[PDB]
């Protein structure tokens, strides 16, 4: 049986696409192992997932040029003992040391970058990777890289369903500035607003001042996220990597308010995928004012416009990425 | 009869657009003052520039043993009032800020006095101090078209290179590629660029800028096989304007003002944007011309001998370089330094 | 018909004077809002206080790996506009700030909106954010008389302990000294204070507050020789008001509000001010009553068994303690919490 | 009632010998007090130990809005006098300090008052506080002989069956005991199974893994363990049992654990912790004794077999563990108490 | 001959009073040695002063509780070799370790604090000092401390001589805010203004706008400082420790603008010595506005008021501190 | 024309042996290249050395307004590939790395390409980069024998008169040579004069003080120097002369200076630098040889006399310096060049 070792850092949501590839690999007769750091976030996520996790190097401090050597040989020892046959790393630092360790052992490397702007380790690692999977098309240049995506409205005069998702986090900026310029919209709306935990009371006050024609509901979490998508006629949310990939895979018109201070503005680069082809608008948080909000929503409240947006979005997406990546790993 | 105070930080290239707008404001009968930090490089750049510089302090003080550490956030409040006193004492009539940290405190200080504020952002992605300041500014100049959302003018700063087709219509000329690495010289360009250039089977004329004390190093890389290429290595370019017009393809850092120069002269460009730029802003500057179809962008990180050759193989056609250079010159905004001066005066 | 927003930082004891002024503003028909930081302790103090708290961010972000480090000075500009949006959204009619970092950004934000600002400084030496903010505030309340130079009111926050002579005129009472170490307990007071007290040959009645989980430790120090002294050790004082009136001499940290309590009740005090206070401000608070002749100040650093006894030897006279307590009560400003509320409304 | 004050740092190693001598002093009619830092871990260890603890602060103060930033070396001066009044107030008659940061200020505090100082160093290489303090100590207890060269230094460091007797096992597989420390023991779990499961000898491997590391190493073992009867456990409840049964022990060369292996006379292959001075602890038994030392940095699965190949005969291990037990310093807790009292 | 060792840190101007005590000790038949840190500022100041300097402990970093032990025994070795007979330390960190080293050897310690608020090392060190000299009276409590000070106008209708000294430093706040509210004073003035080096051109512009009745002169440095004092009818300057002690020793009315962020506000505590007895006013820099400046100067422009101020100031000063400290050192 | 690339860190110790082997390789018809960091000091040392230098960046980037803050471990990854293309571009045939930070990235870069690696470790305790790199090195040169335990490790470290011959001095005072390093030598100036001026033997003390320390120690000496003929100098222009004349040397146990004292066969009392591993360098000559080792931390004027009392006879020093010279490894620069070429 072929033994693939996965590399994903928990911070930056690399595990969730990696987890999909690994679990599918298991079901196709492979053996999966995970290389992670101790005190890395991957450990909490992969609890109860029943694939073995291996950690490498650690109130002590060891110099940077040394710490890289300890990690590379630590991982290399793990791959040689466990007879690791191929390694797939989905980005983050852990891929760096393990990736060299793989190459030194001679086992081939597959990297997958799920953002539109290539992350630092995956850019360097791209030169020794046997295959470089890219979520978005122009993330890498030339032959080695193959594109893939990470994770898998009729009119009966119904009102516009507006969906606002803040995330597991607060996403304060949506909770605080959206109700004000939204509850002064003339058209009839149906707001389904996901606040995050400790902001439910606070923002429900922001809405209730002038409900007017439109109905409103505020909730902390959405149990069935898939239901909320199909019915939503316009979605307002962070341009995360999976969130952009989900908004595309199900055709939903969207107005992306990308995460500020994200590192290579990768969140805006994610959103700019759908934004410049014309499947979603991007409204920067820093420059967001009542006038740009209202003039953006004023022109967005035509349900036909949202459908033209949402169909272009469902077209521009790669549907079978979870199994498309698995194929590449095995043919190595 | 008007007194404008300029805010531009030296570290980023904002002093240069500000200085140009400042110089014309002076000669248009105005008096200009500069608000700058004491530890910024803008001071040396404006030495012998005949505009008075007034300083505010932004770095948090620490550990003298006679003076206790003063948190940076306390100093930013002091800088706001330090600058506010300056504008009231000097009776400043308008404040124009090109970005950098100092424009932030000074900008609030102007608004507290009631002075109107103009900000100018020279990048394609808005820098943090200008984005916040935009909410309280009277006029917002934006370099590239969709940098801010609404009600702001779109104007960016020897703009006389002739039109791209005429300058480009050459009977049997050698390709004449140009590589500019900066005042300091881009190590990443000086090595690994000659290797893929001297593997091209077409006759070209390379003029390469490596930067000081790096001349010997890059001159060595070139020497191995110049069969059909005539190469020259230089530290800096005396005349950038002529070097532009004669250039059929330019390869250079995306820069902020360099995108504007490549656009304003109409040169097909291969932008190799600066790595780990703060909001990847150099890629965004380069994506301006790239998306319209006048430049290709080739990242250092992903760049190998093979991706270089596959890019040049298709780029060594003069019909293509002209088609590119024309698209670039179309979307260029000249006489905009004069456009910003005008906006300031009507405030 | 008026909406005031309060700015008080939790770490320093500014939330307490602000909360008192806030509570009366509410019951005088106003509505009050609190501008606070997300990471400040003011939030826990105002829990279950029935005023809405609105947060602005002041600490510079760093090293997420998904989010780049954002310099603290950038965040202070964001906080100013974050707060400015809050005041405009909530239609704040006046802003009153008691010091701390948050009052700084929020204060500029109010002034940018045109909202009038009242600051209140509860120390004898002005803290940095209030000193700068004073240039742009409509009304400046100062706790102690010469804290600021001109055109500002001088008012500081169960002020009903009876007049010092009446409460002090006691027929054959034991001296009844009081020692209060804080909510946490002042290690420096709990040790080395009993040693010099139990070396006094006069009959006294010690009521000593050591603080939680420190009761056993200080109770041991006391036990060696209580021949003429009756000592009691307690963790905290349930009733501070009665504990004040009965106290003939108080020894305690100079504090900000504690100087005001010792003054407003009229108790002779020995202030042992907090070490390495930021502008030595606790000594300045204590020097208020000390210079007028109502309290002695005895520094921890210089304090030895001998200097303690030489201080108490002269301080164990009840004629002196009364003379001191009277001088302290004379310079006290009661009904000033109500005085600050009034200033806010006329703005 | 002679009044001794002890000095012990937050890290566990300094306090345990200090506690042992302190508790022994108490049963001998003395009065014992402890000098410790606040927020140091000694407090959790001395909780309910029925010694009064006195805290002296040696950590620098971080800037606060309400208090100033105070550089650490200034607090160290406060600490020295802060401690000095403690000894004058408490009428301390002698001071016994086992090393660590806290001992430095307290030791000067003692000498300034005129109190005598006894220091005890539990490592084979002298730690900086004891090194400096050696000049002002009345008596210097040294764990190992090659620590201090002075005229008045004594040698000692704070019941199982004799080695030869315990190792007389007619016929049985080699019992190998691997104790990965609580701290930094990951390196042991990672490269020991590789070379152990490639030994053609009968072994009975008892491996102490540390919590949350159990599953991972069991994966390393189950690959071709022909004849090894391996058991992996996270921590050992009764460590004393493990020693006697242990025919070869593989472990970090701690300070306390070196003397334990010597006291029980068990053959050992010490893989000293690489950041500590810890290597000098192994070289005590390695050089004049017979236990073996294998450096971690250069340690590979390939050199392990070359070391283990020669170590897998019980005669060599017995010869080793006899030499190790010969050198141990027993009744050393009581030897230090005596030195304290004659001061 | 008696051998005294001096301890002074260069930062905070401790050497200048110490230097006076030491050089006088030399002239009275003593032997003087200096204990200092390497890379301490004391070394540049004591160059060319011909008393031997000894340094102790040092891109390496050694933990704080260890660094104190190394320093104390380093100094102790120096005192034992050089047969140091008494030690006088004028504050700063170097006094801390050496001071213990002195006590451990049994040589007596004399400390001198030249500020009104006791510095951190001198406060702790006060318990083992044989004699504690204090510049200002209430700096220490009780018997051991003895007070001392560190370093040694008729009307012919002449105009008010205003003297503004910024220091070796810029003292920007005086150069920038004083000319504005001063050049709009009605009375006739004579400004002698010490700018500091790179501010001479800048501030001369600030004055020349409205010279009016009063004459002005701006200079970088004052060659003869003593001359500038006697003629000055009002002085405006930082409340340094020596500057307050100099303004007192020569009777000069003064308005102190104490150094901001000084550590225990010691500069204001220095000024408050003369300020609350009525020999000088204090105008805080942070709160300083055109209105408080003008209302302060408006009431200060009477030459009789300045004389009442300046005589009270010359009274409250200790004149023979340099020789008063030397006596204490020898009787030890 | 075999193309070797060298790897050397900014600190002087790694580069000097590297430079010696590099220059020797060049005279043997090879092509030599250097891997170094930018802003590292190797550049100043290799200036005008007629070797092409190639820079790889291993230092973390501080946040700037215009560029992001980049954590150091990320730059280390860039460095490894940044260096790797250098070797592919320059057609490097073998890599010789003498330790330090730069060697780590370059060594992986070599192995990834398939280039062979030779490392050489100049200390007696193996440094971390060479320790890890030992697993992938084709040949491991070790300065001292007890560094690595492998099958393919060799022993060596990069003209004056034989000891016995040079020490045959009919009648003359003991020439004592004290070289305080350029770095951290203050401790030597401070406690050597005390115990030297209390020796009742004829000495001729030559003391190397270091700049700006000259006057201070001369004060320490002039106090009762009865018979010592002392000379203090800041630095020694001709150090080779000082060795031959030196009858006892007192000095820091550097890495290069240990092998120099051994090569010239001079008796030494090593006071190793206390923060370095430097102590392990002295123990080479101390243990199997006869030069003496005196720890700095515990070092007092009182133990110095007890050490010097026994060291002041010329027979003992000669017996020592003969044993030290016996163990030196000469023509070791040429021994490393040979190992490089057979790769």
């Amino acid at each position: 049986p072929k033994h693939v070792m996965m590399m994903a850092a928990g911070t930056g949501g690399h595990v969730f696409p990696a987890l999909a590839v690994a679990k599918q690999l298991q079901q196709q007769g492979c053996q999966v192992s995970w290389l992670a750091t101790p005190t890395g976030m991957e450990n909490r996520l992969l609890k109860d997932q029943n694939i073995p996790i291996y950690q490498i190097d650690i109130i002590r401090k060891l110099a940077a040029p040394f710490k890289i050597l300890k990690a590379t040989f630590s991982a290399m020892r793990y791959m040689k003992q466990l007879k690791v046959d191929a390694v797939a790393g989905f980005g983050g630092y852990v891929a760096g040391p393990g990736g060299l360790a793989a190459r030194l052992l001679g086992i081939p490397v597959l990297i997958h970058e799920q953002n539109a702007v290539a992350g630092f380790t995956n850019a360097q690692l791209s030169r020794v990777a046997k295959v470089v999977c890219e979520a978005f098309p122009n993330t890498f240049p030339a032959s080695e890289k193959v594109v893939t995506t990470g994770n898998p409205r009729e009119q009966a005069d119904k009102p516009l369903n507006i969906l606002i998702v803040g995330g597991s986090l607060g996403a304060k900026a949506l909770n605080e500035r959206l109700p004000p310029a939204l509850k002064q919209l003339e058209v009839p709306l149906n707001i389904f607003h996901q606040c995050g935990q400790q902001q439910v009371e606070a923002t429900q006050a922001l809405y209730a001042d002038a409900p007017a024609n439109l109905t409103i509901q505020v909730l902390p979490f959405i149990e069935d996220m898939a239901k909320a998508y199909s019915e939503a006629d316009l979605i307002i949310c962070r341009a995360g990597a999976l969130t952009v990939t989900e908004v595309a895979t199900a055709g939903v018109a969207a107005v992306f308010v990308p995460l500020p201070i994200a590192v290579d503005d990768h969140q805006t680069a994610n959103a700019k995928f759908l934004a410049d082809i014309g499947a979603a608008k991007i409204c920067q948080q820093s420059t967001m004012t009542p006038e740009v909000l209202n003039q953006l929503f004023t022109t967005l409240m035509n349900r036909q416009l949202l459908t033209e947006m949402a169909v272009k979005a469902r077209q521009h997406a790669q549907p079978n990425a979870t199994q498309h990546v698995v194929d590449l790993i095995q043919k190595m």
